[PDB]
């Protein structure tokens, strides 16, 4: 399948180049996956979700998006118009704010949360969770991320937008998950992106269309946006069988653009996320 005049992300992580605008990825396009959005909520009555977007839990007052942090991730995985995997199941967590904080012992509780309730969930091609989120360093954050990627679940998180070594910043500092940096439309790190040893992977992070609350849309940029590529890329090459969830993130690495990245700092690896796609 392909989509025309598509956000350039979506169009990056098919290429073997920059600059192109067609999206090309198989017609399957995730169906039979689950992604867990920890984040803000999800506006789950957008069109663009087409009913495939459902809140499953909140640890605040009402389980609305209202900031929409939350919302323009969930719809870079799977949104009709903006998502990497069209077809693919969505489910949200709010363990943040409207103002887009939250308190770690909630983001803890919100891992082991999809932990158990994945179990009670009919993702027969497995179950990602998508974490655009983190702070200062924490053991028991970085435990939490390693629970919940043991128990079967393909783990992606945000490195952070420090400009900086990851390894200070949590969940990204956890090894055993997919930790993922930002680059732009020119093939650069994003100016912004934490770097280091510990991140696994690239992903388009500046300027990315994607879903907002109000029915809307809007482009913004973070490590944020840039997880949710690599996490739908993951729904994507598990519902195709190329891949589990315990070896999504290497699978992922192993089969990326490599090289192709600019000011990137010795020591952190040159690789972004690539569908492979071949018609
Ligand atoms: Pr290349
Ligand atoms: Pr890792």
């Amino acid at each position: 399948a392909a989509q025309t005049n598509a956000p350039w992300g979506l169009a990056r992580i098919s290429s073997t180049s920059p600059g192109t605008s067609t999206y090309y990825y198989d017609e399957s396009a995730g169906q039979g996956s689950c992604v867990y959005v920890i984040d803000t909520g999800i506006e789950a009555s957008h069109p663009e979700f087409e009913g495939r977007a459902q809140m499953v839990k909140t640890y605040y007052y009402s389980s609305r998006d209202g900031n929409g942090h939350g919302t323009h991730c969930a719809g870079t995985v799977g949104s009709r118009t903006y998502g990497v995997a069209k077809k693919t199941q969505l489910f949200g967590v709010k363990v943040l704010d409207d103002n887009g904080s939250g308190q770690y012992s909630t983001i803890i509780a919100g891992m082991d949360f999809v932990a158990s309730d994945k179990n009670n969930r009919n993702c027969p091609k497995g179950v990602v969770a998508s974490l655009s989120l983190g702070g200062g360093y924490s053991s028991s954050v970085n435990s939490a991320a390693a629970r919940l990627q043991s128990s079967g679940v393909m783990v992606a998180v945000a490195a952070g937008n420090n400009n900086a070594d990851a390894r200070n910043y949590s969940p990204a500092s956890e090894p055993s998950v997919c930790t993922v940096g930002a680059s732009d439309r020119y093939d650069r790190r994003s100016s912004f992106s934490n770097y280091g040893s510990v991140l696994d992977i690239f992903g388009p992070g500046t300027d990315i269309l994607s879903t907002w609350i109000g029915g809307s849309t809007r482009s913004i940029s973070g490590t944020s946006m840039a997880t949710p590529h690599v996490a739908g890329l993951a729904a994507y090459l598990m519902t195709l069988g190329k891949t589990t969830a315990a070896s999504a993130c290497r699978y992922i690495a192993d089969t990326a653009n490599k090289g192709d990245l600019s000011n990137i700092p010795f020591g952190t690896v040159n690789l972004l996320a690539y569908n492979n796609y071949q018609a």
